[PDB]
């Protein structure tokens, strides 16, 4: 689920940032109410992603790491092709849940393509001028 | 404009282009929804002046419809070009098309042109995929 993925992504980031994740911090991070959070935490607990402060299971840590990687990759991709920095976060937040792993992997190869030769970025920039 | 509303406009535009007209029953079939749901959305589109309730698109509806079909086709071409398995392309495009700003669409447009103007670039991309 897209929303469930947003939660796991955020929880993982808080644990890496503060060392733990409070219901209050999750609520403010997703701009939602603490009641909503608690309801999701129960489902995640039952699905074995975390125990409940709240601790992630090996399963939750694996998925969390993957989601943060996916988010970071997509921001890097949009940045490389020249998207206005101010529009990147909201676009990534919207598309990240609707891309298959096959698409993410191919975008990964695309980012690598442009990173291995700066002349390629200049050629892309040229077309943007025209 | 909402994502589902965009899905309706895109579909109506294509039916008019393919069959010459858009019936409520054909829209229901294409989106796999009940006709009541379609009728409700069509009244909202009528209210926002995208069409007149057969179904006739206004200049505003034709403009947006054309734009949405363009966006769908561009994104399919983009995923195809970078090597995504053909069977997964439609589903990915249907989901992301609504969440990309025009700025992103324009830049993806330049990217597609980039690979399309020199086959050598496509070969280099495929080479990395082999690493
Ligand atoms: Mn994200
Ligand atoms: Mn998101
Ligand atoms: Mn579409
Ligand atoms: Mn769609």
């Amino acid at each position: 689920t897209p929303s469930m993925e947003d939660y796991i992504e955020q929880i993982y980031m808080l644990i890496e940032e503060k060392g733990y994740a409070r219901v209050s911090d999750i609520a403010e991070a997703l701009a939602v109410h603490p009641s909503s959070v608690t309801k999701m935490v129960q489902k995640l607990d039952k699905d074995e992603y975390l125990i409940y402060g709240l601790v992630l299971t090996s399963k939750g840590k694996k998925i969390g790491k993957r989601l943060v990687y996916r988010h970071e990759l997509l921001e890097q991709f949009l940045r490389i092709i020249g998207v206005d920095e101010e529009k990147i976060y909201n676009d990534v937040e919207g598309i990240e849940h609707h891309l298959s792993w096959n698409s993410i992997d191919r975008i990964g190869d695309l980012v690598q393509y442009f990173e291995e030769d700066d002349a390629r970025k200049k050629d892309l920039k040229s077309i943007q001028k025209k």
